[PDB]
């Protein structure tokens, strides 16, 4: 029915998605200066790895989407180049730390203890030469694509596109994912026991 | 034959025991609060669009109900005939300004007050309170998971879903994909990054 041919999301999932490997204990992550980079160690398995069409995250260059996935905090640790990191946004809830020379974000840091994503950096394990991450589950904020320049009748195509390649397209994050932010709220709120 | 047992799940009572049907050439009605004497009254003089049901934490549900239904009218066709004294603005500022009987509780109408907003010059309204049948039936659920911060277990989240799909009522956990974009455009347009 629908034509997807020359729909790109990310280069990471263009060519379809790369498979987790069993047992992967981590690695690490550079930002794109060829010279003194910024290097992050991470040292666990990252989760929910997706592709976010949200505005506020890096992607690569021309790309629509970004690649975006978890990790627990304590397995992060910058290993060079700390000095050349600077926030984003010092507001935004999740907390930005871009590279001063290339603006690639490194990680975003959940500084609010009652956030829902407390305990959890966010990293693009694309900046990383090794193989093995935790692969794409899903597509996120899909629409707001649109808010950096996508054409509302490419969302057809786009959509058809993810779908193919196995990434389901929300609107917001997965449904697995939403429930877990609402069950936090509502256990902070004490709409629910605990 | 079926996957996941969704026997007991209660969404909403205007589509639990049947979904009515929009009747053509539907003009409107009368929407009415649940005083026993005296209600707010409001005439909504058009055919509403984009019915839905919605588990936000916001709108007015019905007693038991874990997801309200709300739809969408012009402004201009939506006036208050009677009781504009015993409605009260819920949060003034919240985007959608929901007029609530003092008395009853049940919300009458929303209204969009900034002129910047996606859906400005649409009410949003309950047109269950309508003694008439004929509206525009609910199309999708919205806010899906959002019935969690009202204090539904999330261990009912799977028949939940299974059974809003049984109804025909897609869940998203937002709006509908093309509200979504239309929502996103509308942003786009303003802030440069889309064109005329
Ligand atoms: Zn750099
Ligand atoms: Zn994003
Ligand atoms: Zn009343
Ligand atoms: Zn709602």
């Amino acid at each position: 029915m629908v034509d997807t041919s020359g729909v790109k999301i990310h280069p990471a999932v263009d060519n379809g998605i790369k498979p987790a490997q069993p047992g992967f204990a981590g690695g690490t992550l550079h930002c794109k200066c060829s010279t003194n980079p910024v290097r992050v160690a991470v040292r666990a398995q990252t989760a929910h790895n997706h592709v976010c069409g949200c505005t506020k995250c890096w992607k690569p260059e021309g790309a629509i989407f970004s690649q975006v996935a978890v990790v627990g905090r304590d397995a992060l640790e910058v290993l060079e180049g700390a000095e050349k990191l600077e926030i984003v946004n010092a507001e935004a809830p999740i907390q930005r730390h871009r590279c001063r020379d290339c603006g690639v974000h490194m990680y975003g840091r959940i500084e609010n203890r009652d956030h829902p994503f407390y305990g959890l950096d966010f990293v693009h394990t694309e900046l990383s030469d090794e193989d093995g991450w935790s692969a794409p589950e899903f597509a996120a904020f899909v629409s707001s694509i649109i808010e950096s320049g996508v054409d509302p009748s490419r969302m057809e195509a786009i959509r058809a596109r993810l779908r193919e390649l196995g990434l389901e397209p929300y609107d917001a994050l997965s449904p697995p994912l939403m429930d877990a932010i609402a069950t936090h709220i509502a256990k902070r709120s004490g709409a629910l026991a605990a």
